[PDB]
């Protein structure tokens, strides 16, 4: 063969039995487009930045008439199931053929299948599963046989095929895919791209922006994820979303599947969830909406602008750029560190805005020790990604918008902030709610309530101490029996904790009608649970105020301590280093003959003498004096040592700053020794102080604050989404 | 060649520099022994239970006459110094000088080296020093070249060198090493065998008693360690301890060293172990030895007899055969197994004794982070050697003593117990002994003693949470300043301590003369620290209670808070597991021509047809309805998990059984606020109890109490020892 530039690009044809189903679908079964009956395979062996300058090409440049791309779908995957795997490709399938079937439109038609153009990223060639890479080889865009692995002392980086098929899914059922080809069928050109060896995740991203999107060249980018499924028409609603040339990224919805006919609702850990998703999308990302700066879920459906991420915004987010705390800790942020950049990109004017009308179901763990290992990679960005905000929101001022947007962003960088150190404090805040409540029943009514209060204290300081010493070293797989225990513990705490107000407020109000719990049943449930039912009656989705509303309340304290507590003992997630120096000169011989065979046998006297004063001579040089520096760490092994000392320093500064709140309401710490043997000079400590009403006060006004305002954001983004669609009707 | 009966046996000569040395000593230089001028070198591959059933052999049983041995000297060593190597066969070689010259005996004389028999047990071929081998090879034990890694399919286990060298070392300085070879120069046998690969440290002593000892057959098998120095005539006093016939093993005492002209007294951290090597060889080990049971001390110099160690005792210490209690965790106990399994041998009566008169020296750490990790061996093993001997003190009466050393044997094995419980506790008797002390001052004369006693408080608790954080999730290398700044201020709070209580009883004697510290200056510091330096006396080593003993006193509170902790926090060393599953197909062709060749190209229709037709397959047969057991732990990723359960279930019944001594006595944890509520019915608390003063004099008269018995016990040694000695003289 006669490679091209240095490069090898092979052309295979497909299988017999593939082509015959395409030839039905023709007037005139004699000839068909090359397009349809090949298979492009090429190696890379560069990197994508340069991919460009070797003199690389894609499949779309070399027409007749150079094609445009409108859409560049990324979908990456990870040693996922093949029923994940055809659940995102049937949905986008769905999209395309919806997209085809509109009549007036300046931009798609009967002839628009070939501006969207998908492109499957996956990651590792000895992790992909074996399964899953059947299902692309039945869409004809693999074969077996080329795979290359060097080229002229160049190891190749990544591999590619890319085909035209017209085969899509049309039914996925819980063990079987239904793979047609008829006359109402739309071809789908892909661009499987498959990796040489495991590399994380944020250098997939890398090889689309950095790499095929460069000679793409596409409008907006979509990044996806197997597993998510997105809408009937999700992909449509979300393009119109760039109508006006102010917006620089969206986001739909993402909703939780329960399963068939609603089964899987009779789960505790399923049905939280199911709860958590809905109030997030109803509260925080509206009022995030309004102000112009969002921040996109896990697992969602988002899109760019190729126009405002280039440049700037993409060269902080890859690279990055030692040792320094906002230059090696950035990456735990994954992408929100894009969304950032854009807003207060210099001289520009990008806001990001929250679509409604486009949603995406997905699946959710529903075992214990499998929820917990999510959760530990959520907390550890949004937690990391709105200090590094708050910190640089001096950036906003030096940006292209009007003077209206700066001062609208700037409020919203502290809002977040305020929301944050909310949550820093949450673990000092439950225990002292649990305190001050159950020793105040315990002073007025006698009886079992002494015993109770003794009990659970206990059984408190023990499920809190066994979560320190399982997280720092132990894994949550082994010991998964424990975990379930303390969930119901703590459910069994905050059911004794409801019960004990409501009795102390109808006591209160019969001993009144026939103080701190007089007000405790008038901004705690009615104006924190009327707000929430008001917002999702307005959000015209009131239909989970009831049907996963009870099992939220019981898991609410594992949010706070068995999620928070594993999230900050496991932040870098370091493996220190084993390594080994083997001897590289080794394999004397083999001694395979039976016998006879003498080999090469030393017996020259001066080469024997020689070796014996050579190993003479060592002992002679040794002086000490000038004592070397001592070996220092490579630099594999010495950056896993830097990611060791800002973990632990973490850990210490949350339970110290957390301690100290306790120590001066609860007056604990040796405190009220002090003010005893100051009284003793000039004798007794009382069992309940006055500070203990005025904080109990406090920590339940900002709880309904805060929910003051995600109540007037969500309506206000509604009231003008009402007048658009009505001007727009 | 003919090999050897399947057996590779080479025999070199040595260099002509080194023959002439020799040639020397003799009255005729025409001929020397074969064993003198050749170095036979021979592998093993196969494994050391089975070395004489492969028709293996030493260079001892080829003779005209056969020799039989004496003792058999082993020299453990892992990558140490070519100094470190060097103080030990110079503690070797003038024993054997001074065993020579002994006119009067019926078993050594001035033919008696050819009893002896070195051994050195190298670890790790790529592993050891390169220079500490230059030493060996001046040695002439040693030739480069013939290494042969592999023999008809069998890999090699061990390297086998031997030869009978004639240069003993004279003076060993801090940067040289002097050898010599004149008329006044013993020869010494050397049978230098180095392993292949890194093995740990048990299976270098099974090459040694079920390998090499089953051939030489000794009488006595000495065990050493590259770095201890054995003393002038250390090795014959430990020999003249197996006169009668029922001792079965022995060890003597161990020193450290103090540089030169005592200059490394100066170091508080080398001042500190030399009062407790003392104190440990003057009041523990006699004790031990009067009842008839000891275990010898780490880097140690002891000695057995292979007759009582041969069957049941080395095959419960090396296999010891699941995942069971005892049987999993018992190589945490080195080699204090061995010495249980001799005394306790069924229808048998051996017994160990201490040597006195036997002194070895040796090095001490002199940095922080490196002493740390030392302690970490001894603590871990000395805790579970006393609870395997407590649980099984049945097998004593089962053994074949009199009725009298059954007796005496039970007693000290519920007196060990005794003191392995005493040092359980000690983690909440110290917070105890410093609360009550420091509180007690502050209601008796106020002024400045009552926020001294608040910032102590904070001071300890936040020293205590550091150390549980750097330990379980940190390595002690990294954070070397914090551990310094900890040690410094745990020796200020002792400082303090001590001041109180001097205060409080000079205090109490002139309000009386012109209660709990009255008895106080009598019973812990009368009855303790005299007896001490009585017992001092009496061993004739009365130096060091003055020298090094201020210093031991600083550092006391560092030994059960920063010690302790570490200890418990890394029981096992587990490392997890990384593996992976390369993809074992692959090296698809090079494509290293330029161009033409295409190699082979599959065009075959009907295989392209056949391979698509066998990924289409693979979607057929999917169906989960019988779900296969996931793939469960190989062996050696199951085994980890398993040490990292019996792990954390010592961490937290070490803190909860420690914390309820604490809630039982100042009344914390919610038990005062349940007394003032049932007060209540029938209203405050009082900061101190009367249940502080029964227990701060309890917990004083054990400490006085445990020093009363290892006086009579170190008192009736020496008068045994000295009625002894006048019958013998
Ligand atoms: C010997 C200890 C064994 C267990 C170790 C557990 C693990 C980690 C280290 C813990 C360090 C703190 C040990 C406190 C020991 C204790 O039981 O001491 C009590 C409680 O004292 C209090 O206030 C209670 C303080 C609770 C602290 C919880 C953790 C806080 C972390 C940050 C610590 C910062 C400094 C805190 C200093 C106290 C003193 O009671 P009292 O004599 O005043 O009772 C007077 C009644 N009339
Ligand atoms: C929110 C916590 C943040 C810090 C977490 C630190 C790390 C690990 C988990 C610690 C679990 C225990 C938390 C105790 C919280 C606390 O500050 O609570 C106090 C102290 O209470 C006491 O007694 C002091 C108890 C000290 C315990 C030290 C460790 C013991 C380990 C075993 C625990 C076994 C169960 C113990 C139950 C207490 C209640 O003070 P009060 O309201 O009675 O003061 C009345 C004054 N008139
Ligand atoms: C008569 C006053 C004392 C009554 C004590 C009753 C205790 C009942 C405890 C029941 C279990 C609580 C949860 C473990
Ligand atoms: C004088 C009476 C004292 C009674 C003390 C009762 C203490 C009960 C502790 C229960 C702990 C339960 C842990 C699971
Ligand atoms: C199979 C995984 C289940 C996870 C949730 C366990 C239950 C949590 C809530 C318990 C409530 C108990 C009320 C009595
Ligand atoms: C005079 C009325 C006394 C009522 C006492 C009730 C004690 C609490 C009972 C329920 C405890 C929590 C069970 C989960
Ligand atoms: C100095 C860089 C390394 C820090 C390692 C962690 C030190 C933790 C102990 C000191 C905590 C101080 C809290 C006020
Ligand atoms: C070599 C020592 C490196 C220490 C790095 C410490 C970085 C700062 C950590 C601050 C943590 C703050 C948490 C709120
Ligand atoms: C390292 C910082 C330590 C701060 C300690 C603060 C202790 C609490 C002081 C409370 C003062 C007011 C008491 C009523
Ligand atoms: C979550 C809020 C943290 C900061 C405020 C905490 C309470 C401060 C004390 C309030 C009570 C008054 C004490 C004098
Ligand atoms: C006049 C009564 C109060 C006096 C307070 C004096 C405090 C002195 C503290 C000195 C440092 C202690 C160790 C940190
Ligand atoms: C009403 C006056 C209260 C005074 C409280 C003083 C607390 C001092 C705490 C010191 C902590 C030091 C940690 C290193
Ligand atoms: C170089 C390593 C030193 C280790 C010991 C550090 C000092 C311990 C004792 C401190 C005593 C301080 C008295 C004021
Ligand atoms: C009436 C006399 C009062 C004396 C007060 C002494 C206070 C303690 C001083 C030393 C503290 C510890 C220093 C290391
Ligand atoms: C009374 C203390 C109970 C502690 C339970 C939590 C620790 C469990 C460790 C793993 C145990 C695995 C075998 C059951
Ligand atoms: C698979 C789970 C294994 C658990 C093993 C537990 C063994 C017993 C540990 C007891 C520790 C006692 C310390 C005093
Ligand atoms: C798991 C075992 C828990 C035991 C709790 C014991 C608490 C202390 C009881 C003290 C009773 C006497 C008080 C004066
Ligand atoms: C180290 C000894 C541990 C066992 C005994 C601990 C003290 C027991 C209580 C003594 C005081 C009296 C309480 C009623
Ligand atoms: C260079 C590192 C700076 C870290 C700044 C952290 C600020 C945290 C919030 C402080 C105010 C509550
Ligand atoms: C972010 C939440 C912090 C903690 C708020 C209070 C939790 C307990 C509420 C109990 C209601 C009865
Ligand atoms: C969550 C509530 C659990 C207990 C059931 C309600 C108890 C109400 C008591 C009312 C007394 C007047
Ligand atoms: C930032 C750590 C928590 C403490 C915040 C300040 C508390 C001041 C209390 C003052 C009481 C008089
Ligand atoms: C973050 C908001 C903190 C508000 C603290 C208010 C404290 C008020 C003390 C006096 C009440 C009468
Ligand atoms: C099978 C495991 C048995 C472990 C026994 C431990 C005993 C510890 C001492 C109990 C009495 C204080
Ligand atoms: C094994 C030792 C346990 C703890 C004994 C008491 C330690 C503090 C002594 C203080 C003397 C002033
Ligand atoms: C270890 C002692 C440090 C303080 C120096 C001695 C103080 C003695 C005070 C006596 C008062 C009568
Ligand atoms: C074994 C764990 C520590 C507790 C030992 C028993 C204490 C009993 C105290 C009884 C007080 C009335
Ligand atoms: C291990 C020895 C424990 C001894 C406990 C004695 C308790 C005595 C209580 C009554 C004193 C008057
Ligand atoms: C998943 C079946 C119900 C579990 C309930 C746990 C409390
Ligand atoms: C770059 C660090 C800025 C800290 C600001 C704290 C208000
Ligand atoms: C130029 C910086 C202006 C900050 C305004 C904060 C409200
Ligand atoms: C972007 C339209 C003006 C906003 C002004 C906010 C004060
Ligand atoms: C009144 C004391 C009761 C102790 C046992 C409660 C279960
Ligand atoms: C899946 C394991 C369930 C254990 C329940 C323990 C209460
Ligand atoms: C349309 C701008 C709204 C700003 C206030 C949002 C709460
Ligand atoms: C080793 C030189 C003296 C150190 C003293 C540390 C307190
Ligand atoms: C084999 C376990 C014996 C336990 C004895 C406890 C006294
Ligand atoms: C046969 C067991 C006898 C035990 C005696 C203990 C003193
Ligand atoms: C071994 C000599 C007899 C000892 C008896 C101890 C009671
Ligand atoms: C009397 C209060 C003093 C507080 C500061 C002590 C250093
Ligand atoms: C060797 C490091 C010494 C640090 C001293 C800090 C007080
Ligand atoms: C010679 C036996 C002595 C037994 C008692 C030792 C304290």
């Amino acid at each position: 063969f006669k490679l091209w530039n240095g490069n090898f690009v092979f052309d295979s044809p497909i299988s017999k039995t593939l082509l015959d189903q395409y030839a039905t679908t023709t007037e005139n079964a004699n000839t068909l487009p090359n397009e349809f009956k090949f298979m492009r395979y090429q190696a890379v062996t560069c990197e994508p930045n340069q991919l460009a300058e070797k003199n690389f090409t894609v499949r779309q440049l070399k027409y007749l008439t150079p094609r445009e791309t409108e859409l560049m779908l990324v979908v990456t995957m990870y040693n996922e199931d093949h029923i994940l795997l055809g659940r995102t490709l049937k949905g986008i399938m769905d999209n395309v053929k919806y997209m085809v079937k509109k009549k007036n439109s300046s931009t798609w038609g009967p002839d628009a299948w070939k501006k969207i153009v998908v492109c499957i990223i996956s990651d590792g060639r000895s992790k992909i599963n074996e399964r899953s890479l059947a299902l692309l080889s039945s869409l004809g865009c693999y074969q077996d046989g080329f795979a290359k692995d060097e080229i002229n002392e160049k190891k190749v980086a990544m591999h590619v095929y890319e085909h035209t098929t017209m085969i899509n899914i049309t039914n996925i059922s819980e063990s079987e895919v239904s793979l047609e080809c008829n006359q109402g069928t739309v071809p789908i050109q892909l661009l499987f791209c498959l990796k040489e060896q495991n590399q994380k995740k944020i250098n997939s991203h890398r090889w689309a922006f950095e790499g095929f999107a460069e000679l793409l060249r596409p409008n907006i980018v979509t990044l996806l994820d197997a597993g998510t499924m997105p809408g009937k028409d999700s992909i449509y609603q979300l393009w119109r979303e760039f109508r006006n040339p102010n917006v620089g990224g969206a986001c739909g919805e993402i909703r939780t599947d329960l399963g068939k006919r609603f089964v899987k609702l009779l789960n505790p850990l399923v049905a939280s969830q199911n709860f958590e998703y809905k109030m997030s999308n109803i509260l925080d990302k509206t009022t995030e909406s309004n102000f112009g700066f969002i921040t996109v879920l896990p697992g969602a459906f988002s899109a760019y602008r190729f126009e405002a991420v280039r440049g700037q915004p993409l060269q902080k987010y890859f690279y990055g750029e030692g040792f320094h705390f906002f230059s090696s800790n950035m990456y735990l942020a994954e992408d929100r560190i894009l969304c950032f950049e854009v807003v207060t990109k210099k001289n520009c004017n990008w806001i990001l805005k929250y679509c409604r009308s486009s949603y995406a179901s997905t699946d959710v763990p529903e075992r214990v020790p499998e929820f917990i290992l999510q959760r530990r990679r959520w907390l550890n960005g949004s937690f990391f990604a709105s200090v590094y905000s708050f910190c640089h929101f001096y950036r906003v001022w030096s940006s292209g918008h009007n003077i209206g947007r700066k001062l609208l962003l700037t409020v919203e960088f502290f809002y977040l902030f305020f929301n944050t150190l909310i949550s820093w404090f949450s673990l000092s805040s439950f225990f002292l709610v649990f305190r001050i409540l159950t020793v105040s029943i315990a002073l007025a009514y006698h009886s079992a309530f002494n015993v109770l209060s003794v009990i659970f204290l206990w059984l408190y300081g023990i499920c809190t101490l066994s979560t320190f010493i399982l997280s720092l070293g132990n894994k949550p797989k082994s010991t998964e029996k424990f975990y379930v225990l303390t969930c119901v513990i703590f459910a069994v705490m905050m059911i004794y904790m409801i019960f004990c107000s409501i009795f102390m407020s109808v006591k209160s109000f019969q001993n009144i009608l026939k103080t701190e719990a007089f007000r405790d049943i008038v901004i705690s449930l009615g104006s924190t649970y009327c707000l929430y039912l008001i917002s999702s009656i307005i959000y015209l989705q009131p239909w989970h105020m009831l049907t996963s509303f009870i099992q939220y309340i019981l898991l609410s304290p594992s949010y706070i301590n068995v999620l928070n507590i594993y999230a900050f003992c496991n932040v870098h997630d370091l493996s220190w280093g084993t390594k080994g120096a083997m001897a590289n000169p080794l394999g004397k011989i083999n001694t395979t003959e039976d016998g006879t065979f003498k080999m090469e046998v030393l017996v020259s006297s001066s080469e024997i003498q020689a070796n014996y004063d050579k190993y003479l001579k060592v002992l002679n040089d040794f002086d000490p004096k000038s004592e070397s520096r001592p070996t220092e760490p490579s630099y594999d092994e010495k950056k896993t040592g830097y990611y060791a000392n800002v973990r632990s320093l973490v850990i210490i500064f949350w339970v110290i700053t957390n301690f100290i709140i306790v120590a001066v309401v609860l007056e604990t710490g040796g405190i009220a020794d002090y003010i005893a043997m100051k009284s003793i000079s000039t004798a007794e400590i009382p069992l309940m102080t006055s500070k203990a009403s005025i904080y109990f006060n406090v920590i339940l006004w900002l709880v309904a604050l805060s929910a003051l305002i995600r109540f007037i954001g969500c309506s206000i983004y509604m009231i003008v989404r009402f007048f658009k669609k009505v001007t727009f009707r």
